[PDB]
């Protein structure tokens, strides 16, 4: 078919609305997420307008093939929106009330720097390409934008589903395009962080620190090195729960610092033994005594430094 | 086509029924499950009613394109229900007897807190959007709701397939919707839990506890630390069988407690050695003697505490 | 179209036949397998019968849209059978000779208790729902049921492809259904079991047993505990080749027993050391001497016990 | 439509040709590979023959629905060939020149016994089922069989794409079938086998062998056993690069032999220590001295034995 | 339909243009990448020409079935381009302005030799097969070739999207083909390399080097061998971030060199101990003293050698 003719030099406003039925399958690595939702569209086609008295009925139900429907697409999707039309209703003035139920895999970038205290702002971009006969602009219908209460993304809290009312109108490949931003705000909700990442790593670190209450080089080497392997093993056990990223995480920084503390530990152990063997057990025990407090304090300061450096 | 005209101001009741042919592919991580089933629908369209004497036949077989069929959908599905119609039969009064065989990936949330003694209640939500001409309500036909005996979900026991007879009628995007809850109750059936998780972890823990029958710091460090690595390695070996969750499991708590017992073990070993070296082998052996009973008893109490705290 | 009218009160027998072109992608975890095969169907539709003299041709080739074809489905499949029709041939009496080439993912349960000496019996269930005009029953055409010689399922031996000639006729959702069982028997063929699972595990176990020819608690702890880690690491290396199951395997039981032998080993090592330190090296060496034979013999007996207990 | 009538009692030869556009996604585990290619077919349908003078044009372009095209399929494929027709050209004599661009997942068995020096011969089997009106035979058009120069299968060298000119004609399910073999020869080309598998494994093995230049049982146990774990760790690090197979590899055999050398090493270490403790340090050092040469030589011989036994 | 007839002996130029909407899912292993983009095509079909005065409209919107559209395909794709047409606009002269939104998985080869400082040049090959009536050639429309600013490929910097203006015209399977190269240049952006690969590996290596400040063979064996395991465990922890390749990487070479330094370390430790036991602690400490500087210096030189050898 053909688009509705203009009022006068003025473009066609299409009233959009997305209602989140089910939000799921968030891929922290791939920066994707799947959504099953309703897309409500509304425009005024005066060609379809009818007198309610002569026709007998107030709202006429139509098939998509019969009526002209604007070509709405999503900007940040992987493939076809896999949509099925729910209901088309034309009011006597010609205002079409479109509704479809779609399921799409959305590519929204993710920021794990503050992991696992980070919050993500998910984007759904709605696009419409203006044809040469008439120009098309998008709008937001606030009553038709929401989310179901039962929407669950395990490990996160679904804060708000909102949209940027003002569209981003720009020129692309010699034609006008109207873009709309649908923002899904989610905060992180890891409660087992401390009991299944930090706490057992802190134990493996403290165990190594008992070498400051020992003089046996053979036992100290065994402590610091064996606990280091224990730590790696543990880092492999939690490897899945950790985010694979080209940038440095907050948790990623803690982990690095642990590896630095194992090195500094070995330095001490090595020094304590070298001073003892080089007949100066005066300094050798002075250092080992300080290291009993120097290691915990410097660790707490360095952790306070990063926690401030990230937050 | 168009929906059947009403009796008088009263809505159209659609008699639903789901019969489970095959239930499979449960993703404990993604909280999904796949089901192959029959969907039986029944409504009264008086337009299709016919006299059995004049026509000659009692029940007329129809194609989906020919007849009006209500737009039934599933709320918690990943995509299109991938359905194929089995048989449409209209009785002389106009009662349509619909039947389809569908296969859908259902998103039902899972609760692993009581893992692996937890039970899950799986949801299948049936929805129908009322159009403006007439309002549609859903109902349950108890003879047409069941499950095949051969339905297997390995590692679980399929208890019951039932449905909430009373539908949840609510207003969404300016129109009425009727929702139906289909509940699939499954209990867990892990029998190799103890022989392939608890028992070998308890061995790795008891081995470490032999350091209470030893005075050699070099052998004690080797015992407690090497068994700790053994434990981590084992936790990596059972990592697959364990549930990845943002919350704390019952099994997840046991595991944590093990890591705490390794720490307390090291503390003892460290103390025993420090009192010996600081020329007081009176206290050093008093503690090591108590720790022979203090560790098993405190472990059994702390396990009784959690088992009560979860169940 | 409509089904062929009956002979007299008697149902329509549909002669089935499956010929395995390619059998592949067996998922030991998911209990699935993929198959590419021919499905041959044959029924007598007298409406299509023709005189060979008047028509000129003996067998008429038809399109699926033209002729009535029974609604045959598979019971235990994941989705649509993804079938394409090869050839439809009607003989002068009206006997239709249907043939299609399909590819389906079949859900057949698996039993790994006797792993890796277990044999599996794979099921393909053929179903046909009887409509109200006439009742439909299934039959097997023995010449049209076979398998290609080149059919390979790596790691297994394809024994036989057969079918239960007598169908399972039952009442479902107020209508008759005819079910047919197609059985694919496969035995296991793991030849590197012993060289890449048992043999290196038995070495890691024997190495630990050298602590019965040693008196050094420091070396004995190092032996038994370090070999225990070696064993876990090895169990992680073979973790992939091992079956993930909620029940206890034969190999799974051997593995458990190994972990129990490490514990009993430690008990001995601990006892030998405690008697030595407690000034009784008479008993301490008596036990270590017996353990040299007590451990191998009790291991061989306990393995003979399980091998009998499973087979 | 219907097939072309025969010349006289003689069958229809269909001239085939496959040209490899892109070859990719080889699954060493699943024994699959994906290919994007051109399929050129040519047969003589005299019904379509035309006079070039009267018609005006030399070659008539047709749609697949219009013309009869033989039902060509692939034997060893996973699903539908996902083909799109490029061009159909009929010459004045009636010789049809078919061309399609398909993408299929081919199941060709693989032989990793000589891994990673093994070569694979990939199969693409073309099939055509003869109908009752006329019998169909396949042929190869040597000018229409090739491969693109840019065809890359990383980690392999694409040697040759050829085909067995003589087809395999046989009887299946009461009808004739013509089969054609398309062979893709690829040799293995992993170059850092030695730097990333053999060389570091040989280091972990040599390190263990320093226990022949040592008398300390505590250090020898630590060497042989700790290096054994190091070896397992390393075998887990290269686990991905290794082929999962039910049969024994060449590399798989080397690996086994390493595990046997660790056992024999421990035996020596255990014996050396037992003779020393049993007051005979004459034999105890004689063995340790021989083992300095006995282990390298027996290793080189045993490796020469396997390298000969496989190649 | 049929292609537009020629001007005179001259081919039809099709003006192409690809605009990158979303670039994502890069598989470093499979050498694939997914792209969602606009494909703009323009050719002159004079058959479609029309008078704007008589028709009333300046540009006629058409359906793909109505008009002839050139058969454009991609050379290096996995399957069907999964395209949906956006807008077809014919000007009064007959110049068609085609536009589609496609999503395809592109196979472009990758070069990880300089990983993680490597740059990749991604290829998108456009192809059009000339039919016998008229020859088809491709061209590039520079205003219709670009990329969206929001295009993100995490861990890489999207430098430029350009195209080789001159097409590659060649003869294939007896007909002319026009090929166009679309180049996507990306450099790597790993910032967590040093903190999560090199730095912790360098710590595990330096720790081992403390054995040059020690004389205890028991502690030296424990250091060098236990740190070696630590290193393997760490190499398994970073195994994911490392590229699986048949060739040698820059990072892969560093890793190899580390394994060689562990071997040379053991040689030293073994030599130091053998000279001590063979009553020459003069040389034994001379070597251990030099190795304190010989190991760091030779490591820095060997790293400078490779960094120069790759860059």
């Amino acid at each position: 078919v053909s688009p509705p003719p203009p009022i006068a030099d003025e473009p066609l406003t299409v009233n959009t609305g997305i209602y989140l039925i089910e939000c799921y399958s968030l891929d922290d690595k791939a920066e994707t997420f799947k959504v099953n939702a309703f897309l409500s569209l509304s425009w005024k086609d005066r060609r379809l307008a009818f007198d309610p008295v002569r026709s007998g009925v107030r709202v006429k139900t139509y098939e998509p093939e019969a009526i002209w429907i604007p070509e709405i697409r999503f900007v940040n999707v992987e493939n076809a929106r896999d949509a099925d039309v729910v209901d088309i209703s034309v009011s006597p003035d010609g205002t079409v009330q479109y509704l479809e139920r779609f399921s799409a895999r959305v590519l929204s970038p993710l920021d794990f720097r503050r992991y696992p205290f980070d919050s993500q702002t998910l984007h759904i971009y709605l696009i419409v390409r203006s044809v040469d006969t008439r120009n098309i602009v998008l709008a937001v219908d606030l009553e038709k934008v929401g989310k179901n209460d039962d929407v669950f993304l395990t490990g996160w809290d679904i804060e708000s589903f909102t949209a940027v009312v003002k569209p981003a109108n720009f020129a692309l490949e010699d034609r006008l395009e109207s873009k709309l931003d649908y923002q899904l705000r989610i905060s992180r909700q890891y409660f087992s962080y401390i009991p299944n990442i930090i706490l057992p790593m802190l134990f493996i670190l403290f165990i190594s620190w008992t070498a400051f209450w020992s003089t046996s080089y053979e036992a100290n080497v065994t402590l610091v090195v064996s606990t280091l392997i224990a730590q790696i093993a543990f880092n492999i056990l939690v490897e899945t729960n950790l985010p694979k990223t080209p940038y440095m995480t907050y948790t990623g920084a803690i982990i690095f610092m642990i590896y630095l503390f194992y090195f500094v530990a070995v330095i001490e152990v090595t020094v304590q033994h070298y001073l003892k063997v080089e007949s100066q057990p005066a300094r050798a025990a002075s250092i080992t005594r300080a290291s009993r407090i120097a290691f915990p304090v410097v660790f707490l300061l360095a952790n306070i430094i990063l926690a401030f450096l990230f937050f």
